[PDB]
């Protein structure tokens, strides 16, 4: 149907805007602490602590399959990156501190992304 195409075009344009959002958030992580999944070879107990692991590479895979239907879904995954780190690592660690700084800086980006998603529809 033409309606299905129009919906698919909207999904594609959302995907475009989320790709740019993702790039901007990932620039706020210059240490690349959140770039890849936590290695279960290197942290074998991780899944005992963290039930839903997340990282920027895994988000990027979902994004490129157009697997985010709305900005809420994408933000859920970004928040998991931050929140998982802040639970697993202590306050005095470079990892925890990186997560705080990512959250703080990413807030700004996400605030305008929400306006753009609503604005363009």
């Amino acid at each position: 149907s033409m309606e299905q195409v129009a919906m698919e075009l909207r999904l594609t344009e959302l995907t475009r805007l989320l790709r740019s959002v993702l790039d901007q958030l990932q620039d706020k992580d210059p240490a690349r602490i959140f770039a890849q999944p936590v290695s279960l070879k290197e942290v074998p107990d991780y899944l005992d602590h963290i039930k839903h692991p997340m990282d920027f590479a895994t988000m990027r895979k979902r994004l490129e399959a157009q697997g985010y239907k709305n900005l809420h879904e994408f933000e859920e995954d970004f928040d998991l990156i931050i929140d998982n780190c802040m639970k697993y690592n202590a306050r005095d660690t470079v990892f925890y501190r990186a997560a705080v700084r990512l959250r703080d800086q990413g807030g700004v980006v996400l605030r305008q992304a929400r306006r753009e998603v609503d604005s363009i529809g």
